[PDB]
């Protein structure tokens, strides 16, 4: 109603759009390594919502549909309530967690088919409306063999758990050495989160509720990295946005930079974890590690071009899995936050990303901001980067208030 872009339209209308092909095989009248306990139910989550953006829809309401079918199909079809495990350090269970992974992927079609059959006036979950502040997110694979970086835009709680929490979080996790990593940041951080929301103490900042959020991610992640010995780990750049108080915070690990756009420029917030940073190489030289120059840069033990990261369990102590935060007042004059993976900063200074948005923003109409994070990476590959690449955009104003600013 008040709303641009998708935010303007029902649940009813994205979900016939999402499975429109299912919806027509009905009317043609057709009949259409474990991992632990603790782990399924955002597994789930983030294994649907991969499907979801698969199927074109924006990236908040893939976050909300993803929890949403998930929570039918535990509801009604899953003998377990994994929806209601704890994560519990000295407890890890894997039995028949390899017959509900396949039960989560089989009954999304059931799960929504059913929601489908029902009608709003009886239905509660057909009438949602969607709160928070705009988001843009999206990634392309580009010149690699998989896609291991993965990304999260919460405009709040509503998309996370559907609950009431306001606070809005953005991620983008940059993989190597396989997906595993930054796949389980992406389905756990927001359980992370929501636990440190719930169990924070008065004298707990947004940034310290951030950074233990990423603390408790690593060390969920740190049992089954170990359990099924994976090899390789992830940056991190989170943001937290409490519009509220005025007040954003970040955390990262690693070379995954973090921007707001003011009305003038983008300034970059984060401070890369990479061995040329002085600071960085004495941790590293006091962790017992050394620094080689192989190929054209300096590397850790000859490995990798971090010095801190998420999981990167083998490489612990000389890569650190400690992040660094910063806290930032919102000021009447910033736009956006803008987190990306290094994919994005090889080819584009603060200079370049501002002239993107001011591009985006004279060429396409407001209803497509959307849209925005998919430009810049599709920009990135024309720009001749070599690496995955990903974008996240949080709206600190609204898409017309941006319109309005970049207007020639
Ligand atoms: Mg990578
Ligand atoms: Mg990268």
């Amino acid at each position: 109603e008040d709303h641009i872009g998708d935010r303007r339209r029902s649940v009813r209308s994205l979900l016939e759009e999402a499975f429109a092909d299912e919806m027509e095989k009905t009317s043609y009248d057709v009949e259409v390594i474990a991992g632990p306990v603790h782990d399924v139910f955002g597994d789930a989550i983030h294994d649907i919502f991969q499907k979801m953006m698969k199927r074109g829809q924006a990236v908040d309401f893939c976050h909300w549909v993803s929890h949403l079918i998930a929570t039918e199909i535990d509801e009604k079809f899953s003998e377990v309530a994994f929806r209601d495990v704890q994560y519990n350090p000295d407890i890890y269970v894997t039995d028949s967690t390899t017959e509900a992974k396949k039960l989560f992927n089989d009954k999304i079609w059931p799960a929504i088919d059913k929601i489908l059959q029902q009608n709003a006036e009886t239905c509660p979950i057909l009438s949602e409306k969607w709160s928070g502040i705009h988001v843009s997110g999206d990634q392309l694979k580009g010149q690699r063999h998989k896609q291991e970086d993965r990304f999260l835009a919460y405009p709040n709680g509503q998309y996370m758990d559907r609950g009431e929490d306001p606070i809005s979080v953005l991620a983008v996790f940059d993989g190597h050495g396989g997906h595993e990593c930054s796949q389980y940041a992406a389905g756990h951080l927001w359980e992370t989160w929501l636990e440190v929301r719930k169990s924070r103490d008065p004298s707990d900042s947004l940034e310290d509720q951030l950074r233990k959020s990423l603390e408790l991610l690593d060390e969920r992640m740190t049992v089954r990295s170990v359990k099924e010995c994976w090899k390789g780990g992830s940056t991190a750049v989170c943001c937290a946005i409490d519009m509220d108080q005025k007040l954003m915070a970040l955390a990262w690990l690693g070379d995954s930079p973090g921007y707001v756009m003011s009305n003038i420029e983008f300034r970059q917030l984060t401070r890369g974890h990479s061995p040329s940073d002085e600071r960085e190489a004495r941790r590293v030289e006091e962790a017992g590690g050394q620094l080689f120059v192989i190929g054209g840069e300096l590397r850790v033990n000859g490995v990798l071009n971090l010095t801190r990261a998420l999981g990167d369990v083998p490489g612990r102590p000389m890569i650190s899995n400690e992040p660094e935060t910063c806290q930032v007042p919102i000021e009447s004059s910033d736009y956006l936050v803008l987190l990306a993976c290094d994919g994005i900063s090889d080819v584009f200074n603060e200079r370049d990303l501002y002239q993107l948005v001011e591009a985006f923003a004279n060429d396409y109409p407001v209803e497509d901001y959307a849209e925005l994070s998919r430009f810049i990476c599709t920009k990135a590959i024309e720009a001749g980067s070599a690496d995955n690449v990903s974008v996240v955009i949080g709206f600190l104003r609204p898409p017309q208030d941006v319109w309005k600013l970049m207007k020639h």
